[PDB]
C-alpha cells in the first residue's frame, strides 16, 4: 500500500510553464509530495486598472498544475499563511473522498494542512478552493488549478497508437464579476472581505465582467506570448473552474483533443473548436506546420475580444505554401 | 406488430425514484402502459418564501421517469384534469412523428388522451408539455420529465462488456424565470395566466432566478438527500429540458457516463463533469468507494451554490485511507 | 503538388441549399475554384420591422456552403466591391496558418484577393470575417458560412460502414445584439458604421436580442421551410460562429451525429439533442420515417420560440401507425 511505496518531491513552475515531467514512464508508483502557499492579494486586470480583490494558490491564477502518473499518491502540503484574512481549503476533482479533499484541508490563516490521495485516473482535474458557504467566491476569486494525471504509458490515439507533446502549457480562464459603482465605474475594495457583498450581487446576474487567460487581459501576449516551431506538438491544458469555454487555435487545429480532459477515453480529431465545461480541465494537441503568430481563443468572439479570453502562439519556422498560399495579393477589382 | 403483443401496466412514482424495472431481461416486447395527471399549482420554491405559478405531469417536477427496452411500446394516458385552466399535451423526444406526440395528445380541461409510440432508441430522453403558442411557458415551469429506454441486453461499456447499476436516482434541473415587482421583491399571482406575462419579459433576458433540482433549492438535502452505500453503483439521471447544465459529483466521478444520453454509443469514463445540452437528458454511473456526504450538482458554482442547483448524496460504509488520508491535520505552520 | 493538379470552378448557390457534389468520389485531388463578393445591407430581421446594418458574404446569411474533398485545394477569390465601406478578410477554420486566411485576404472597399489552400482535414468547418480589432463585430453582423471538406470516400459509420445524404441543408445560426433607444426601441441606422458603439455595447451583455436562422425570425417557415420526404436521409450542417446552441428535430432524431462536424471521428447515433460550440459547424443525419411538418430548432426554447433559433421541415408521404399512433382522441374524462 502506499506506505511502502517510494516518495518524491516536485518542485511547481509558475503558469503558463508546467513543470518537467515524463510521460510513458518504466517508473513505478510513488508518494509524490507538493506544497502549495495560499495568496490573497489585490490584482489589476485590465488595460484600464481595474482591480479584482483576488485570492490564489501559489501567487498565481490559475494555481500551478501539478503533475504525476496513474497510481501515484498525491501528498499536498497547503500553507495559509498569517498575512491573510480568510479560510482555505482544497477540493481535488481527482481525489476521491470528503468533498475532494475539502473536509480535510481546512486551513485558517496561520495553518497548514497535508493531504494524501491516489491518483487513480488518467486526465486533467480541476482542484479548486471550496469553504463552506462561500465556494463561489473562493473559486472566481482565483483559486484554481490543473492536476494532470498521465497514463502511466503515456498518451494514446484511439487505435492504441502512441501520441505525444514536445512542450505543455497551461491556460487557466476566469470569469470575473467586478462590480461598479452608480458613477458606472468598477469599484475599488481596501479589503478582500468588503468586496464580497456586491461580487455576490454580481455574480448572480450570471454576466462576467471580464473573462481572463491567466489573470489579466493579454496575459499571454507580447512579451508573454506562448511560444512553439514548426515540427513541435503542443499540449494545451485548458481549465475553467466555473463556466463553460470554447477553445479554438486560429490558423491551427485541435489535432487530438481530449475535451472532457479523461485519457483513458480515446480522443477525438481535427477539431477546430473544443468545450470545456464549465468545473473540468481539457487537453488539445497540436502539431505546428506554419510559423506566424496564432491566437488561441475562447471562441464566443466577444467574450475573447471583448472581455479578455484571448492569448497568443508565436511560432518559429518556415512557410509552406502547399498547405497555404496568397495567390493574388489584394489588388484592385478588374473592369 | 404491436396490436400482437402483451401487454403490461405499470405504477409510476415520485422523483427522485424511478419505478421498479429490470436492465437486462429475458423478456420481449410488450405494450407498456402508463397514466400521468397534469397538476397546475403554486409552489413554494426557494427558502424565503418564493412561489413559481406551476405546471406538472402528477404533480411533481420534474414528472416521473418512465422505464422501457426498446423495442416496446409506450402507450401513456395523459390526464388533464377539470380543475386546472390550460390545455397541454405530451412531446416524447423518444417518439417518432407528429411533434413528438404533441398534435395528439393536446387535452383542454376535462380531458384525456392516448397516445403509442414504438420505443425503438435506447437513452434516456426527456419528455415534455408543448402547446402551441405557449411552449418554452409550460416547460420552465415545470412540465418534463425522462424517458428512459434501456438496452435489452442492459448497459454495456464501449468493449461491449456489461455494466450495471445497484439503485437509481432522477433529478430534473428547473432553470425558472420568477418576475420582481419595482420594490425588487418577488412576484406572487394569484393564477397561472397573470403570471404569464411578466414571466415572459424574463424569459427573453435569459437569466434564471433561480435554478432548482426537482422543484426547489435543497428539494435533495437533509431528509431528503439521497442515499447509497459503499459498493453500490448509482445511477444518476439528468434532465434540463430548456438550458445546458454540467453534473458533477464532488468526491466522486462519472465513472461510466452518456452526457448525450443514448446507450448505444459507447461511455466516455472517469468524468469530473459532464455536460446536459438543454432539451436533453443524460445519464452517469458512480459505484461509491468512500462514505460521507457528497454533493452532485451543476458546476457553474453561481448555479449550483447561489441559484439553487445542488443536491446531497449520503452515503454510508467504510472509510478507505488508500483513496484519500489526513496526513496533517490543520495545524500551525512551523518556525 | 498543388501547381500539378486540375482545376475545377463551382458555382456556389444560396442557403438553405448547398450546390451540387459528390459523396464518395473516384475522382483525385483537384484545385477548386470559389469566389465570393461581400455586400454590406441593411436587412431586416423579425417580424416587426426590426433592421440589422449587417455585413454578408454573397448577400445572404449564412453565406454559402463550399464543398470539397479531403486533399483537395479551396481556391477563393473574395471581393469587396467599392460599394461597401469597411474592409474584410476570411478566416478558414479549415486551414493552415495566417489566422486561417486572414492574414492574407485584407481587402478594403474597391479590392480582391485569392488564397489557396489545403482541405487537408474533413469535417464541416465554420469560416468567417476577422478584420483586425473589429472581428467579432463583423462575425456577429453575418459574415460566417461552412467549408464542408468530404471524405474522399464519403462518411462512415463507427463500424467503418458507409453513410449517405439524399439532401443537404445548410443553416447558420446568428445571435444578434441590436440596440435600442431611450423608449425602449429598436435602433435603426443609416449606415453600417454608426451601428458600432451602440451594438458593442449590447454584445457586451452577451444577451443577444434575437438568435435567427438564415439571417430573420421565420427564415425557414411557410413557403420557405425545407422540405423532405419520407425514406430520404437529410444532412442538416448548422454553424454558429460566435455562440453555443443545441440542435433538435422535433419527431425526429440526429441518427448519426458529428456534433463537433470532424467525419474522422466516429458519429454519435440516436441523439435527441446535440452541441454546436460557438466557433463551429457540425453535422446531422435523418431519415425521415413519418410525414408532417417538423420544427427543427435550438433547444434553449426561450432562444428558439421567444428570440428566432426555429425553422421548419415539411415531409411527405403515408403515416407509419407502428411507430406512432393516436390510440384514444382528446376526448372527455370518464365518470
Ligand atoms: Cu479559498
Ligand atoms: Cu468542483
Ligand atoms: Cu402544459
Ligand atoms: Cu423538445
Ligand atoms: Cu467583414
Ligand atoms: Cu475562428
Ligand atoms: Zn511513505
Ligand atoms: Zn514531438
Ligand atoms: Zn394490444
Ligand atoms: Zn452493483
Ligand atoms: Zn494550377
Ligand atoms: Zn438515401
Amino acid at each position: 500500500d502506499a506506505d511502502k511505496l517510494p516518495h518524491t518531491k516536485v518542485t511547481l513552475v509558475a503558469p503558463p510553464q508546467v513543470h518537467p515531467h515524463e510521460q510513458a514512464t518504466k517508473s513505478g508508483p510513488k508518494v509524490v509530495e507538493f506544497t502549495m502557499t495560499i495568496e490573497e492579494k489585490k490584482m489589476v486586470i485590465d488595460d484600464k486598472g481595474t482591480t479584482l480583490q483576488a485570492m490564489t494558490f501559489n501567487g498565481s491564477m490559475p494555481g500551478p498544475t501539478l503533475v504525476v502518473h496513474e497510481g501515484d499518491y498525491v501528498q499536498l502540503t497547503l500553507v495559509n499563511p498569517a498575512t491573510n484574512a480568510m479560510p482555505h481549503n482544497v477540493d481535488f476533482h481527482g481525489a476521491t473522498g470528503a468533498l475532494g479533499g475539502a473536509k480535510l484541508t481546512n486551513v485558517n490563516p496561520g495553518e497548514q494542512a497535508t493531504l494524501r490521495f491516489k491518483a487513480d485516473r488518467s486526465g486533467t482535474f480541476v482542484y479548486h478552493c471550496a469553504p463552506e458557504g462561500m465556494v463561489p467566491w473562493h473559486v472566481v476569486s482565483g483559486m484554481s488549478g490543473t492536476l494532470m494525471v498521465l497514463p502511466r504509458d503515456g498518451l494514446k490515439d484511439p487505435q492504441g497508437k502512441p501520441l505525444h507533446y514536445d512542450r505543455a502549457y497551461t491556460i487557466g480562464e476566469f470569469d470575473l464579476y467586478i462590480p461598479k459603482g452608480p458613477d458606472g465605474k468598477y469599484k475599488d475594495y481596501a479589503t478582500l472581505a468588503e468586496s464580497y457583498g456586491d461580487t455576490v450581487q454580481v455574480m448572480r446576474t450570471l454576466t462576467p465582467s471580464h473573462i481572463v487567460f491567466n489573470g489579466k487581459v493579454g496575459a499571454l501576449t507580447g512579451a508573454n506570448a506562448l511560444t512553439a516551431k514548426v515540427g513541435e506538438t503542443v499540449l494545451l491544458i485548458h481549465s475553467q473552474a466555473n463556466r463553460d469555454t470554447r477553445p479554438h487555435l486560429i490558423g491551427g487545429f485541435g489535432d487530438w483533443v481530449w475535451e472532457t480532459g479523461k485519457f483513458a477515453n480515446p480522443p477525438q480529431r481535427d477539431l477546430e473548436t473544443w468545450f470545456i465545461r464549465g468545473g473540468s480541465a481539457g487537453a488539445a494537441l497540436y502539431t505546428f506546420k506554419q510559423p506566424g503568430v496564432y491566437a488561441y481563443l475562447n471562441h464566443n468572439l466577444i467574450e475573447a475580444f471583448e472581455l479578455g479570453a484571448a492569448g497568443h502562439i508565436k511560432v518559429e519556422g518556415k512557410w509552406n505554401d502547399d498547405l497555404m498560399k496568397q495567390i493574388k495579393a489584394p489588388a484592385p477589382i478588374p473592369r
